[PDB]
């Protein structure tokens, strides 16, 4: 809570 937000996904090659 506060500021926070659900990111994307995080797949670097």
């Amino acid at each position: 809570l506060g500021q926070q937000q659900p990111a994307p996904p995080q797949q670097p090659y």
